[PDB]
């Protein structure tokens, strides 16, 4: 149908049907008479994955044979979403599937629904890794994810009442056909025991084993024939565990419980035992792994030329003492040499400055846990604070600041100073994120190893992020430029050349409106919510947080409402406001806010004298699936945070590729982002890093704010009172008194410019010819974007290796 | 290679190999660069279980348009063993796929050996229902088993310094490829809650949830193309359990392990809450499951004309009254004619007559658990002692006999009570067994309802028992008579007429001298020991329990022995002596006397005078496949049961078929062999039942045997002092203790009869030709003892259905 699609050859599509038939028949066990929708949907998964087979199997062989150095990335979350678009996108085989499936009677489209997303990552982070993979593949890197395979993933948001309800996603009900099961690359993992000193070596003794048995997934680059492998480890007792009788076979959960559930925790540190047994059973498999392959290629001096370990925020540091406790304990290295290869070995990527995201494990837990790791580690920081010492000669507080262990009522070990210790290079994920390093949270790491410190500034895949979710944005653009820019998203700065192009500005602004008609339609047929297509589609979507500001959306969305009512017969430019996003089911403040925001919507969407001017909608389960649909219809992208708090943000960068223009503060990849578009081409507002800490110095008062803004303390009022309450009239207490009183993210500080900014977005949205103009010079300008330039960045500058656009045999 | 075997033609062998290669790459993504064993035995599975699609289909669409009576099979035991050479068997396809792995550099005899066991059942009652399976599906009868998935079936044991251990059979890590998960057909079971009256009708409400997820294996008929279907049941945990976080998400552990493991007990009841929960799952699932299919051929008068539900024991007699429930609370029938259909429906089969064995519910259990059910059984209780109270006047005695409720310290609910009530037949599996239930434990009930009582003596499949474990034997067989004998082993018969004929003569000795040769070289390879294949193989295997008096065995080992010492340089017969089987991990007894086993081994296997002349083995971890290898090695068979507690064996079936001769007590089924075979034919000793009785009455009084019986008083001698635990010298004191004081099953009474009956079982044996056609003359008249026998019996006299040996079309 569309050209991006790929060929529908008259022999491919004869022997997708075909070998489809013979999935539904000898796979599923079915006829075309009792046969449902997913069957069908099985039926076609099975037929994509059998075309992964040669080329997966292939590429590996080929590993074996150049032995190129091989990338480890080590991460808990891999937020992949669905599968079957994805391998087809991959391989070019959409048209043919689409055309294959027709003539069977069937609606591809409506048997990808039918896929569950691998929901096995949080957020930002956990997607990063998914989009990394993608680049890593697409750029012929021998290169392996490495997690764990959580049998629940993220929960699955329900809102009843207005408030957030939980349930376990139990995305393996019905079976993972993208997976294979590897019970023959099954590994034992220690915990507890003890150490015991001999007359040659440390050794740890007593423990009680895990199993970690992998599954692996394949991970397809676009259109060159690689294949490489996301290895995900589960947990399994062993045998004799615990072996009254049906007790000790019950029992057998305990171990398994390892990898049951992903913690559902975006940038906030819990320190659980359940927690860290998860960081070390996927460390442990992990590494064992790694070295199994190096030796199948003793001289231990080679290890960092043919493996780069990268370490996906703090979750997985216990790799630098385990590594170290296997080259020392096991391999009997000298000390320095295994240390000397550890660092060059491993490489640490920082994701936050906020506080209470930092992982500091309690002392107690790491010596009852893994009690050698605990000597390892009170052994790197000897040694490492004897360098500082020798650095800087009686700076005994430089010493305490920079020391692995912290003192306190718990003694914790700081596991990102372990890091940053262990690791030849540290970077931030955007360049002011890792600015901030530098001159704060890292100051004193910086000052003694200038070197260590790098930029790599997050991406996203343009395969999922453009191809997959819009379709007919990539298609008018391929129609002008050609396909190439699919895996070399620079070249869409030839797009610049039309934007006065009367033809392209029309394509641009009809592949919006048949977006938002799309969304606007699965509205109401899966939620039976009514809106206006014609509306700005002002959206927010993302993690629910305090730093992420939905508050200062919620507070312009009131202000909107109040001066509607103010004006009633006063022309507005209509909006749908649409915010979504999961809250940590622990964090209250995050669950008050999606009940203010649904809240705010019970008020605004029955008030006759608003009418179709202004709508609020709180987007249910807002998760990857979902953001491939929300994101080509959105106008309006907020990303608000407080400057200083998110470190790059990825959201951000999905909206720009799609035809959104951004609102939004000089915070994280977003003054990337307006730095390439031109800052005329944003709407940037507010504060920026500097003048928060002016404000910090002096004492934010959040008093003044409404004492001095009449729009704003109405608002208060409105809250206070009662007025999105009128049965529990102190339901949102908690919420005035922590902006009033507590707020660490200043929302009333940014309160006028906002709302001005959205004033000017508004005057533009006006204007159609003039708005769409800009969000071409936005898509035009959104090819730094791509995480193959992140990933062309990581190969050269950590990990010591090339690139290649090269197609493997097919 | 051999005949019975089937062809193995061009077009097929070409066929299965590039099946087999298919499978290879795309289902397992191996090459046979890489590939295990294990990888070849899958590829092998894939490719036979493609064979069972097309029949499975289109023998389940040929019961929807012919709507027969269907046979549901409850039972919670199904002790399948492997499928891949059965399925070879019965779809003949075992020559061509031997061919096929040959030409690719196989041996498929190697790959049989990764399989697994799917060890589901415990022993005799276990092995039944699945041999059932196989002789309804080969008689075409519309029949589905029904029962659990248990993660963990019977443990594994490992003996370890001549004790039993156990390990968790973990029997599906690695996958099973022969079933299909129907997740689409899951259904809701209901636990605990409290029964709520209105103005029409008792409900039951505020109950716990927990689904049933069937998984559906094949079951092929032999040549028939037949193929029908056993639904396990596995629990899952519904989507909101428990729905702090992380907790309410592993707390979904406590739902799922109702089928997480096989309860270990050979004929002893263990009134556990988590057995009861198993019992419920089964049969409520079921049930739903059989009333859908019902309705989707209101009018519940013809339920019993497409209905049979046969219980398996009383493990299942929950059906009773949940079908009563359904019925009345659901449908909203009167009670009378609920009560109607369901005896009409169900029909009772008991297995043992151990008074320990039978399930008595502690009512405040059910009270808990089941609140309507009790509620339930309580109206069944009245109205049936109406009905005893109508026929025997006066009779107050008879009536807290036959009361389904036990009064006592703890009130019980007689589970073996309630299925007589509800059933229109009730049998036994054995002649002698189903008199001794009209005669003794359920005499009240043969007399108020003579016409329910009913016997159908067990069998075995040919199948598995002949064709499969012994080819050799099969073969010479066929060759004189024909291959229709396999379904139709009356057949066997013709062999009278060949007892005299010196060419089968010379080959049944062959087949039987082959079979031990290949059996003592499996001892060396897999257990490293030593066995000398011209002794007589002496064998025992079943479960450990003090009733089968393998501790009569035992007596009579050291009887040997002390007469070798005694007379060292006179001949003996020599034997090789097995014994083997699991004992349950409660049983203290049971484990005792595996350990005295292998003390006897220890002492008589290291003996230098003994020499070759006498051996004692025991065979560890006794299961199906191990059965499969042992019985067509054997020459005699141990069936040596106290007369009146087998209830039938089947066992005993299995040696008579592959050429073993009997020696047994009149018990279960052995009368019966020894009357198809000829009492001159077996080797039949000690008390029969009605000698036993007589004891009991006088008063059994072990020391009078060992006052009068030197050769018994030396070997308690020996026991006692030490002799057999020379460092432990008191380890036996409780079997000594239980043999002088607590015998319930008086080994000492049969024990000279047994040493004599044994005395000619030797010196028949040093005459090979005479031992022999006394072989021919048991295989020959074995046919009674065919499951297609026992199933034609059930169908025609218990479901109303007849047997059919017509081919479906292919
Ligand atoms: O079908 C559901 C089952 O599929 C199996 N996969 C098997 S047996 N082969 N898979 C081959 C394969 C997987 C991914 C591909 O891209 C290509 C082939 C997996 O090992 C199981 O974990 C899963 O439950
Ligand atoms: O391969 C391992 C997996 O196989 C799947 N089976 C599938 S996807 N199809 N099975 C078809 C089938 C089964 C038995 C047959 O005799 C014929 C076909 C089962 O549903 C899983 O429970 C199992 O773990
Ligand atoms: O670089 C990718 C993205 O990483 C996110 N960080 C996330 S989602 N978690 N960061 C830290 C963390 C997460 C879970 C924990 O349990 C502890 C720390 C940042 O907040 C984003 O700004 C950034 O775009
Ligand atoms: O009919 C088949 C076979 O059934 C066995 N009975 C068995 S193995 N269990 N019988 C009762 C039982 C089992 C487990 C329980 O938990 C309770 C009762 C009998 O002991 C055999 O003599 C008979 O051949």
């Amino acid at each position: 149908q569309i050209s991006v699609r790929g060929l529908a050859g008259v022999e491919n599509v004869t022997e997708l049907k075909k070998n489809f038939n013979r999935h539904l028949h000898f796979t599923l066990v079915k006829d075309r008479n009792v046969a449902t929708p997913r069957d069908y949907y099985f039926a076609l998964a099975h037929t994509v994955r059998d075309h992964l087979v040669g080329r997966w199997i292939r590429t590996q062989q080929h590993y074996y044979e150049k032995d190129p150095k091989r990338i480890y990335y080590l991460s808990l979350e891999f937020y992949m979403g669905r599968t079957l678009q994805n391998t087809m996108v991959n391989l070019a085989l959409e048209n043919a599937c689409d055309e294959a499936t027709y003539q069977l009677g069937l609606d591809m489209e409506e048997l990808e629904e039918i896929e569950e997303d691998a929901g096995l990552g949080n957020g930002g982070l956990g997607r990063l890794a998914a989009c990394f993979l993608d680049s890593m593949a697409t750029l012929g890197l021998a290169a392996y994810g490495y997690g764990i395979r959580y049998e629940f993933g993220i929960f699955n948001q329900k809102i009843c009442g207005g408030w957030q309800m939980e349930e376990a996603d139990d995305w393996l009900r019905y079976g993972n056909p993208w997976e294979k099961a590897r019970p023959e690359f099954t590994l034992p993992v220690h915990f507890y025991g003890r150490v015991e000193h001999t007359s040659q070596g440390a050794k740890w003794v007593d423990t009680q084993v895990v199993l970690a048995m992998p599954y692996d997934t394949p991970v397809p680059g676009y259109r060159n024939n690689v294949v490489n492998t996301m290895r995900l480890w589960s947990a399994k007792a062993p045998n004799d565990f615990n072996l009254g009788y049906i007790q000790a076979v019950l029992d057998r959960n305990l171990a398994e419980n390892i990898s049951r559930v992903l913690y559902p925790n975006d940038n906030f540190f819990e320190g659980k035992e359940l927690r860290l047994k998860q960081e070390y059973f996927v460390v442990a498999a992990t590494l064992q792994d790694i070295i199994r392959r190096f030796k199948s290629s003793t001289n231990f001096d080679a290890f960092p030329d043919k493996v780069a370990i990268q370490l996906n925020d703090t979750h997985p540091s216990l790799a630098i003492p385990e590594l170290m406790r296997v080259l020392v304990d096991l391999e009997r290295l000298d000390w320095d040499k295994a240390w000397e290869v550890t660092v060059k070995t491993c490489a640490y990527t920082n994701h936050t400055v906020l506080p209470e995201a930092l992982e500091r494990w309690p002392v107690h837990l790491l010596e009852t846990l893994l009690p050698r790791h605990l000597q390892i580690i009170y052994e790197i920081n000897q040694r490492f604070l004897n360098r500082v010492a020798a650095a800087f000669p009686g700076d005994v507080d430089r010493l305490r600041r920079m020391s692995l262990v912290e003192e306190g009522a718990v003694k914790r070990i700081n596991m990102a100073h372990l890091c940053i210790a262990g690791s030849h290079a540290v970077n931030g994920v955007a360049r002011i994120h890792s600015e901030i390093l530098k001159k704060t949270i890292f100051k004193d790491f910086y000052e003694l190893e200038p070197h260590k410190f790098q930029n790599k500034t997050n991406g996203i895949t343009p395969r999922r992020w453009l191809v997959l979710c819009n379709p007919g944005l990539a298609e008018i653009i391929a129609e002008r430029i050609g396909e190439e820019y699919i895996s070399d998203l620079d070249q869409l700065r030839k797009l610049l050349s039309y934007v006065d192009d009367e033809a392209f500005i029309r394509d641009v602004a009809k592949v919006k409106q048949e977006n938002k008609l799309k969304f606007a339609a699965y509205l109401e047929r899966e939620y039976k919510v009514h809106i206006n297509p014609n509306s700005l589609f002002d959206v927010q979507v993302k993690r629910i947080h305090e730093y992420k500001r939905q508050l200062l959306n919620c507070l312009h969305v009131i202000t909107l409402y109040n001066r509607i009512k103010k004006e009633p017969n006063k022309f507005v430019v209509p909006r749908t406001v649409m915010i979504g996003g999961k809250a940590a089911p622990g964090y209250h403040m995050a669950k008050m806010i999606i009940k203010l925001i649904t809240a705010i919507g019970d008020v605004v969407n029955h008030d006759p004298v608003v009418g179709d001017r202004l709508r609020v909608i709180f987007l249910e389960n807002y998760r990857v699936s979902l953001a491939e649909k929300v994101i080509p219809a959105a106008d309006l992208s907020e990303q608000i945070s407080t400057a200083g708090t998110e470190a790059s943000g990825t959201g951000n960068m999905k909206f720009m590729l799609n035809g959104a223009l951004t609102i939004g503060t000089m915070d994280g990849a977003n003054v990337e982002m307006a730095e390439e578009a031109g800052e005329e081409n944003f709407f940037i507002f507010g504060m920026r890093v500097e003048d928060v800490d002016r404000l910090d110095q002096r004492g934010y008062n959040a008093q003044e704010y409404y004492d001095r803004i009449p729009e704003l303390r109405q608002i208060i009022e409105q809250l206070s009172s009662g007025f999105f309450s009128p049965k529990q009239p102190d339901l949102f207490k908690d919420i005035v008194n922590m902006l009033m009183h507590h707020d660490r993210f200043k929302v009333f500080a940014d309160y006028e410019e906002y709302v001005k900014c959205q004033e000017r977005v508004s005057a533009l949205y006006k204007n159609p010819r003039e708005w769409t103009r800009m969000v071409i010079r936005n898509i035009a300008t959104s090819g730094k974007f791509s995480s193959d330039r992140t990933i062309a960045q990581y190969a050269r500058e950590i990990w010591g290796v090339e690139p290649s656009r090269q197609r493997l045999p097919a």
